[PDB]
DNA sequence: CTCTTTTTTCTCG
DNA sequence: GCGAGAAACAAAGA
């Protein structure tokens, strides 16, 4: 899940569980709660969900007066709202039970994490993570973006994936953004000219905002996505580029699968 | 059987 | 600090 998918899940949860009182919390995989499961169970049982926020790819449950549950879905994390009598599924790990239903977290690879922290510790938590600005015209300043790119010799794709230049890009959208901005994934950032950096900046915002609008790329929150039908290069190996007709190629960059058009994205 | 494929953060040199 | 490689872990395909 990348920013668009996490925002979609955030919106669905905001509309469905806010105001709900947590009756009980159970786990079959307590170790994914990095701050301690039994401690979380004792602290949150009986509290009411006040809201759901997001920072980068991180989900933030606002519970009770001063509690913040930080959830990261990593690669395969999935949330679903089910009936209280719903049967257990093989990869379900945690569940928050409410009066008329339950929120279940499942993760095949077990990479996802939960961390319970205080309201005043949220900003410090993300500062420590070094997460960059949200991908919006208001928060994503092109000037700083440009200066950081000009000082570096890192390849653009790996650098964007660091989450430090801007938050939210994953393997899918980084490939889509670079194709839209006509930049090759291995291009060293200090070689990007002003006009290209400007195109990149806007493309990052446009692609992600479009993905959010379309519910991301897909009983399972955030599965109604339509952005997958708008992808131009990710997983399109062998297919023809919609702009020039050349075949999309796939290579490895810093260990990640990378899709790009050899013509539109000159090395 | 073996090898490869699919977010975050550490290890090694 | 950096790049390269890989671990955390599970499933499916060549
Ligand atoms: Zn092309």
């Amino acid at each position: 899940p990348e920013l668009p998918e996490v925002e979609t899940v955030r919106r669905e949860l905001e509309k469905r569980i806010v105001g709900q009182k947590i009756i009980s919390i159970e786990a079959t995989y307590p170790r994914m709660v990095l701050t301690g499961f039994e401690q979380l169970k004792k602290e949150l049982t009986g509290k009411t969900i006040q809201g759901i926020s997001r920072r980068g790819k991180y989900l933030i449950f606002e519970i009770g007066d001063d509690f913040r549950l930080i959830s990261h879905l990593r690669m395969e994390g999935k949330y679903r709202l089910a009936t209280l009598d719903a049967p257990r599924e093989k990869h379900d790990h945690l569940t928050m039970k409410f009066a008329d239903g339950q929120l279940i977290y499942a993760d095949v690879r077990k990479f996802g994490t939960w961390e319970l922290i205080s309201t005043d510790q949220v900003l410090p938590y993300f500062l420590k993570k070094k997460i960059g600005p949200e991908p919006t015209y208001e928060d994503f300043d092109e000037k700083l973006f440009r200066e950081k790119l000009r000082k570096s010799t890192k390849k653009i794709k790996p650098y964007l994936l660091e989450q430090t230049l801007v938050a939210g890009l994953g393997n899918i959208y980084v490939d889509e953004v670079l194709w839209l901005a006509k930049i090759h994934p291995e291009k060293e950032t200090n070689q990007l000219i002003e006009s290209s950096i400007h195109l990149l900046h806007d493309s990052i915002i446009e692609i992600l905002q479009k993905a959010i609008k379309l519910g991301g790329s897909s009983s399972a929150l955030g599965s109604t996505g339509k952005m997958q039908n708008e992808l131009q290069v990710y997983g399109k190996t062998g297919e023809k580029c919609s702009r020039c007709g050349a075949e999309i190629q796939k290579i490895k960059v810093a260990g990640r699968g990378t899709h790009f058009c050899p013509v539109c994205q000159q090395k």
